[PDB]
């Protein structure tokens, strides 16, 4: 790819986090707390998993981002429309309103429906998000093996504004506490 120079900074949206997320001071990093975090509920807020979206809106244009996954066991990171159901339990895909992909148990996977297994030759430590609105395209790149592709949505019916979207995942394990973190530009 050669998708960079449409480079746009994303920072997180506190408001909508799910309430056991930490943010970090420059809303760049996220991460899972051992505990519900000493806020109040609202309706933005994501109930039921360890979801949160990113700051900015996007109804035009192509923008691209970079996210770290390094030691993650598991996680979802895309895009999502603005209006998507913020209470109880949804799954990823088009149809609610997510373009998204996943790390779970040793599999990498695309959310659709039902999801697609994904083909990677070396697991990614930072992953490239590309968004180009008129086109109706979602990319995803993998950074660690010289931005290859991993996956693309094509002809996405957005149906509105977009948000940048991140899941950290729980942590049973004890092998998932690492953030998610917005690389530099
Ligand atoms: O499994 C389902 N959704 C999710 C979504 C986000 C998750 N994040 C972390 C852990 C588990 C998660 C599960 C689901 C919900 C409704 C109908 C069918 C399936």
């Amino acid at each position: 790819h050669h998708h960079h120079h449409h480079m746009v900074h994303i920072t997180l949206d506190r408001n909508t986090a799910n309430s056991w997320l930490i943010i970090s001071k420059d809303r760049r990093q996220v991460r899972m707390g051992d505990t519900h975090q000493n806020v109040s509920d609202n309706k933005e807020r994501f109930s039921n998993y360890p979801m949160v979206l990113g700051a900015q809106r996007f109804s035009s244009g192509k923008m691209y981002w970079e996210v770290d996954v390094t030691q993650k066991e598991a996680w979802d990171l895309g895009v999502c429309r603005d209006s998507v159901q913020r209470k109880g339990q949804f799954s990823l895909s088009p149809e609610n309103g997510f373009w998204t992909i996943w790390l779970w148990q040793d599999s990498y996977e695309a959310g659709t429906s039902p999801q697609t297994t994904l083909h990677i030759q070396v697991p990614p430590c930072q992953i490239g998000i590309f968004v180009d609105y008129e086109a109706g395209v979602v990319s995803f790149y993998n950074i660690t093996d010289h931005g290859s592709l991993i996956y693309t949505f094509s002809e996405c019916v957005f149906a509105g504004p977009l948000r940048p979207f991140f899941n950290v995942g729980f942590n049973y394990s004890g092998g998932n506490a690492a953030p998610l973190k917005l690389c530099p530009l």
